[PDB]
């Protein structure tokens, strides 16, 4: 449980050895006062892609894009990979690279539309880049509305004292976003490791 170190519960120990291609990854920041940074990476195989939270800032420079790194022990929380100290990640060899397939490229970096988002299983994790229409700011959270030409969704934010500095008419972009689907409107919910980029 000191392999699991920062890792969200649920997620899954892969020893199974899986070589990807790093397509891209976030500058480090601080997700929790008195916590090493983290980033948020998305990565591909020749099959699909996959986002991945790396918690071990030694491995900052082999998350560059267009890279190739062989990973193991690292884990699977619901789809997301999580990466520690406790993975072992390597510049991959040549004959374990391939080539990313451009459906797999432009589906990795494709903003899911609010309409379909809301459709998608409650707890899901949230990544995209949507415009901003409404600003609601008080003391305990930020509440954004964000839309699409169709359909607009609420992302409230209650954790960093409001560092962020986007208005209306701007362009964000989301990163482990919350979907929260209860008794009422669907909402999207800054977690743990939620990072906004605009």
């Amino acid at each position: 449980m000191t392999p699991k170190k920062n890792i969200s519960k649920g997620a899954v120990l892969h020893e199974k050895p899986m070589t990807v291609m790093v397509l891209t990854a976030t500058e480090p920041f601080n997700y929790k006062e008195g916590k090493e940074n983290m980033f948020h990476a998305t990565v591909a195989t020749e099959s699909q892609y996959y986002r991945v939270k790396v918690f071990n800032m030694d491995l900052k420079e082999k998350f560059t894009e267009n890279k190739f790194i062989t990973i193991s022990k690292y884990f699977n929380s619901s789809g997301i990979l999580e990466i520690n100290e406790t993975a072992t990640v390597s510049e991959a060899a040549p004959n374990q690279m391939f080539e990313v397939p451009k459906n797999i490229i432009r589906s990795a970096k494709e903003t899911l539309k609010i309409s379909k988002i809301k459709e998608l299983d409650s707890g899901t994790l949230i990544y995209g880049v949507f415009a901003v229409e409404k600003k609601k700011v008080n003391d305990k959270s930020i509440t954004f509305k964000i839309k699409d030409n169709e359909d607009n969704i609420k992302v409230v934010w209650d954790k960093e004292q409001h560092n962020i500095n986007y208005e209306k008419g701007d362009k964000l972009q989301l990163f482990s976003f919350h979907l929260r689907k209860g008794n009422g409107k669907p909402i999207l919910h800054s977690g743990n490791h939620s990072f906004i980029k605009g």
